[PDB]
């Protein structure tokens, strides 16, 4: 019945979830919700009710092909102002994909787009100092890189407010984003139609004086090729894409076809930022290493190298679900690294060395790696080592001399 | 009502503005005018009158598609001799772009093209000496580079008069420019139709004996490819494009597809000029550092390195809006750099080094960087440091030894 689906959607929206998974195995249907950063088994409904609510949810979507096509793959969107299922106000539009599984089974995936202090949410103080120098440059291009759940839009919206405040209304702030994101400056709104509308918006934005162009989700090769022209025309661009390690971004640019000469300019590129999101331990509900191993403590051999020398400073999630917080995790913090481009650093990458350029950036430019930033928060006890290893790789490969140098700078400040 | 729009346009034209912005937020509409180089909040009109005047202005344009299309993006032009809104005589034609914003909101942008002592408006004396040698060469190609509001057309018109006077009518001066610009020698006048007309004009100009061809706004790859042939045929070309730093121009040429061998000739290229426009402080209404910090003086830490050693010579804008001038700013001066091409300098760029070619130009050729020219005027107190930092980047990165050498040459002359 459609009312059961409406109630499930309403109770799922208010739970602050990321993604919704519904799996059908022809005997029971499992519900999964990505609470914080991981999915959890919510409930197991029966098959007939699951099929009924799936059909009701698909038929109430504004995009339909007048058939369900169980054997085929389906995709649809549900938008605001056209919904008969009493859509909650905390969501504007969602996308839902139906995938067949096994014999007469379904796999519904929903992305659940939501609506929504000055700076340094989880960034290091060096990152904040670098951002201050980055915001003062009148021209250039900056890249924000990370996975799908890396919180790029939140960082862009936070930087936009700082740019708006600091410039004292001496520049024009125009931003283009088809899905609205709470309150934000000027904001501008099939797959082919959406791509054509995005192309028209990005080719009409340059007609006006852009100053700061503020695009989003540079997905097409021609779009980013046009964007790079405006980057060197004398504008400033703040865009985000999907990448990792803060150095494979140039590989993505070369895959898109931006040529070698455009990326050799140190003046054009102004900074690279790579960020990940990891669960943050509760400060009130925390236990030490001895208290953790006293009650079913299991720690791998490779992890003991990370916590070596700082056993007391580390913290672990608190079990038994006390009155404070929910499960020992409050929010989700950011582990980020920022690279300031240089002539020699860009020349090394342009030669395709992929080795000793990272060493040059880490030593000469006094940069900090993502693994180093993760280890620094591990020492401080802000996050758990178990989630840090599962989210960030190569943490155990940091040398002791590097660890001492990282700890000395944090201790002296 | 159309009369309110006509009155607003008339009072905006006489105010000597650059661009016009109208933003609609469905409750009030904000008006912004780019006085000098920055926009300022003019007024907040109500929504219904704003929509009425926008509709009246769009319907009076000579280009229309018989619909407003609020949800879509629109662009139009208003030309002379066809206008029912009593167009002021100080403008020939304007272009106006309509952009949707939010829900039922508009974003009007207007470029406001205007109509309009021998030399050295704001250039250095070395720039004037280099221009004298540049004007005596019978063949070659020169490039003027800068952002949209860099005043390239004014510099080209100023150089054209010097070329006309100095040659004593021994050469033929032909210039091609579709929008007329006050009085100027011979002047020659959808987007596809305009491009085809420009192509026809540039392919018919070479039919006559060009001597000095004087083009404008080299925007197409085929147009500049044809222009480079006439450059090496034995003519002289004075064109302008959008670039920065006086060295990324070659990157723009390679993006347009001019090949490596055409740019390796030292005889072909005759000079590169990169200019920016910055607000100039009033000489009568000026205050020192102590007087500025005595009344709400806020200076960043990085700025104190620039003003180090020359605190008394620097000047700041004078508040309280005295009887003289308007707001302490009179006009807008030019910060420019000129690079004379050389065989080794062009060979270094042709190898794609992007490093030590700037050092070779700065040391061996005795050139002056844009940041160096900005710092020289900062020391003299002609312009404010706050605008110089916001318009020119990397000023604080100049070494002390370079500063001493720059100051010695200015002091000895
Ligand atoms: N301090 C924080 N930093 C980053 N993200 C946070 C923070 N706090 C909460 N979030 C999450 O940021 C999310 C906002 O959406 P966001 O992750 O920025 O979109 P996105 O990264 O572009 N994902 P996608 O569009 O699929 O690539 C919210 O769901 C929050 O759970
Ligand atoms: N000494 C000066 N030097 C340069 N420009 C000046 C000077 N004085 C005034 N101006 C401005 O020069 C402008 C003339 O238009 P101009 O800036 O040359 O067109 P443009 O640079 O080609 N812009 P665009 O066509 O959009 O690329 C006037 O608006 C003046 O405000
Ligand atoms: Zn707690
Ligand atoms: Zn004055």
């Amino acid at each position: 019945v459609e009312k059961r689906a409406s109630m499930l959607l309403f109770e799922c929206a208010e739970m602050r979830v990321s993604d919704l998974h519904i799996k059908v195995y022809d005997a029971e249907a499992d519900i999964y919700i990505r609470k914080d950063g991981d999915m959890e088994l919510l409930r197991q409904i029966e098959s007939n009710t699951a099929h009924s609510i799936l059909a009701s949810l698909y038929n109430n979507a504004d995009d339909s092909d007048a058939t369900y096509k169980i054997n085929a793959y389906q995709a649809a969107r549900i938008v605001a102002s056209k919904s008969r299922l009493a859509l909650p106000p905390v969501i504007q539009a969602v996308r839902l994909q139906f995938n067949p599984l096994g014999q007469g089974g379904r796999y519904l995936i929903a992305r659940f787009l939501y609506t929504d202090d000055p700076t340094r949410f989880g960034f290091h103080h060096s990152h904040a100092e670098s951002f201050s120098r980055m915001r003062n440059l009148p021209i250039g291009i900056n890249i924000i890189s990370g996975p799908t759940g890396s919180g790029k839009s939140t960082t862009l919206k936070n930087l936009l407010e700082l740019l708006y405040i600091e410039k004292k209304k001496k520049v024009n702030i125009i931003s283009i984003e088809d899905p609205p994101e709470y309150e934000i400056t000027a904001q501008l709104p099939t797959e082919a139609q959406r791509g054509e509308e995005y192309r028209k918006a990005i080719t009409a934005a340059l007609r006006s004086d852009p100053d700061i162009i503020m695009p989003g989700e540079a997905r097409d090769a021609e779009v980013i090729n046009l964007l790079f022209t405006a980057a060197m025309t004398g504008h400033q661009v703040w865009t985000s894409l999907h990448a990792n390690n803060a150095l494979a971004i140039f590989d993505r640019l070369k895959d898109q076809g931006v040529d070698e000469f455009k990326l050799t300019d140190p003046e054009l590129i102004t900074g690279l930022v790579a960020q990940r999101l990891v669960r943050k331990l509760c400060a009130q509900c925390s236990i030490t290493l001895t208290e953790y191993i006293a009650s079913g403590g299991g720690i791998s051999d490779t992890d003991r190298k990370i916590i070596s020398g700082h056993e007391t400073s580390v913290r672990f999630p608190n079990p038994r679900a006390k009155k404070c917080c929910r499960d020992g995790y409050n929010g989700r913090t950011i582990l980020a690294e920022v690279i300031e481009p240089d002539s020699k650093l860009l020349r090394l990458v342009a030669e395709g060395k992929r080795e000793d350029a990272q060493h040059y950036w880490l030593t000469s430019l006094h940069g900090m790696a993502l693994k180093e930033h993760a280890w620094l928060k591990i020492i401080s006890g802000e996050i758990c080592v178990m989630d840090a290893v599962n989210k960030i790789s190569g943490i155990d490969n940091i040398t002791e001399e590097r660890k001492k140098y990282l700890f000395s700078r944090d201790n002296e400040i």
